[PDB]
């Protein structure tokens, strides 16, 4: 067997290898050449770079576009690596990376072996990069793992130019016995305006298989609609009076209790529905209630998913960045209240006035009823420029909580912010953490303050 000439990034290619890239340069050329790369497939030569090629003798193929590239080293590189893995992919719009992760720790915590692309800052789900085939041929190196629980970006685009059946062409690639779907919601603005153009998107990763298990969400109107979409697949539900579901007593799997109440060790709207999207395909995988069990009770969450910082006042940081998310965060934060909830949330920098402007709605009507106070950061402190909120983004937020008469505060920097919401809060206050990439460095934050 042979373990080179295999598709990896330009960063990442050796002797032999094929570097895949959306576009290269002259400079990406002379790059590729020093490290012997057999051949280049790119979507774009910029200037000059396609007869500095030819001087170097580097094959380059040109694609229209580098999405199919990647679908296609994806496809080649399963089955040049690992044919026999049974394979599961995860899409919808949120709790992915929750739901993977805990698929992919389940599978692990057997002692069977598994491979995923999945992490907090999860950015490599898309077919913009070799990446996920390139991570692929690195873990089947020295034998091929038994599983692969794959996390698909429902809604892609390079050049904000939207990559069409994403999903679909991704899962295809892949081709997994299982997919699982989490739910349908607004965000990616500009790729997507319409919740049907999110329906269509999340609904193609069922038409790219010809036969196979669909893990549906019965507690998502629209993702109990994707039943009748791939009439070649057998569908299993989970949420609501389903085998897989979740009440007072705690996780039913089937009939019989499997994780009473108490033994939960996270108890979040967010966690409590990704945890049974994961146990609902792993008994499709054939692991049994107490494989699962086990499992959850091991669990150990990503980043910022609900992660409790300090206590007495409580502090959570959660990574809620669209509308359902922001929501179901809040009901979480609301459930075990004891006195003043403050909440500070960081404006998307740098993604537009819609997404903003559908997340200040959210948070007033999350917000509505309850003792709380809002304090909305710009975190022009703690921001690079591809995350910086410019000033039409910031009045389009503002203006919704004014147009409201939501109680906000609005502080410029994130370090005023969190110093602010530590002063004013009392030991039963909980202190709820809201926003992306604006609110990732509170954590490091709190620690140089406490």
């Amino acid at each position: 067997a042979s373990i080179s000439g295999i598709f990896t990034t330009l960063g990442a290619a050796e002797a032999g290898d094929i570097v895949i890239r959306h576009w290269i340069d002259e400079k990406g050329i002379e790059i590729a050449s020093e490290r012997g790369v057999s051949a280049i497939i790119t979507q774009d030569l910029r200037g000059k770079s396609s007869r500095l090629a030819e001087e170097h003798g580097l094959p380059v193929i040109l694609v229209d576009r580098i999405e199919n590239a990647n679908a296609l080293a994806l496809s080649w590189t399963i089955e040049r690596f690992a044919p026999s893995s049974r394979r599961v992919v995860v899409t919808g719009t949120n709790g992915k990376s929750t739901t993977t992760h805990m698929i992919h720790h389940i599978i692990e915590t057997t002692g069977a072996s598994s491979y995923t692309n999945t992490d907090s800052r999860s950015e490599f789900n898309t077919l913009i990069d070799p990446v996920v085939s390139q991570q692929i041929a690195e873990a089947s190196s020295d034998g091929a793992p038994e599983f692969m629980v794959i996390e698909v970006s429902e809604v892609q685009g390079w050049l904000g130019r939207v990559m069409r059946d994403h999903a679909r062409m991704m899962t295809a690639a892949i081709g997994p016995e299982v997919v699982v779907i989490t739910n349908v919601a607004m965000d990616h603005i500009g790729l997507v305006e319409s919740v049907e153009d999110v329906f269509r998107e999340v609904a193609g990763a069922l038409r790219a298989i010809e036969s196979g298990v669909a893990v549906l969400n019965a507690d998502d109107e629209r993702v109990r609609a994707m039943a009748h979409v791939n009439p070649g697949l057998s569908v299993v539900f989970y949420g609501s009076d389903s085998p897989v579901r979740y009440d007072g007593e705690g996780i039913h799997i089937g009939g019989d209790l499997i994780i009473p109440a108490e033994e939960l060790p996270f108890r979040s709207e967010h966690f409590i529905q990704n945890t049974l999207a994961a146990a609902a395909a792993c008994l499709e995988l054939g692991f049994s209630p107490e494989d699962i069990r086990m499992g959850v009770k091991t669990y150990r969450p990503l980043k910022r998913r609900f992660s409790v910082l300090m206590t007495e006042p409580l502090v959570i940081d959660d990574f809620a960045h669209n509308p359902s998310g922001i929501r179901f965060t809040v009901r979480s934060a609301a459930a075990n209240l004891r006195g003043r909830l403050w909440v500070v949330n960081a404006i998307r920098g740098s993604r537009g006035e819609d997404i903003n402007v559908m997340n200040a709605a959210a948070l007033a009507d999350s917000l509505r009823g309850l003792n709380a106070e809002l304090i909305v950061t710009s975190s022009s402190d703690v921001v690079d420029e591809q995350n910086r909120v410019l000033e039409n983004e910031r009045r389009a937020f503002l203006g919704v909580l004014d147009e409201r008469g939501a109680s906000y505060i609005h502080v410029e920097k994130l370090r005023d912010a969190l110093r602010m919401v530590l002063d004013a809060a009392k030991p039963h206050d909980t202190i709820l953490l809201l926003g992306a990439q604006g609110m990732d460095p509170a954590a490091g934050i709190i620690d140089e303050i406490r």
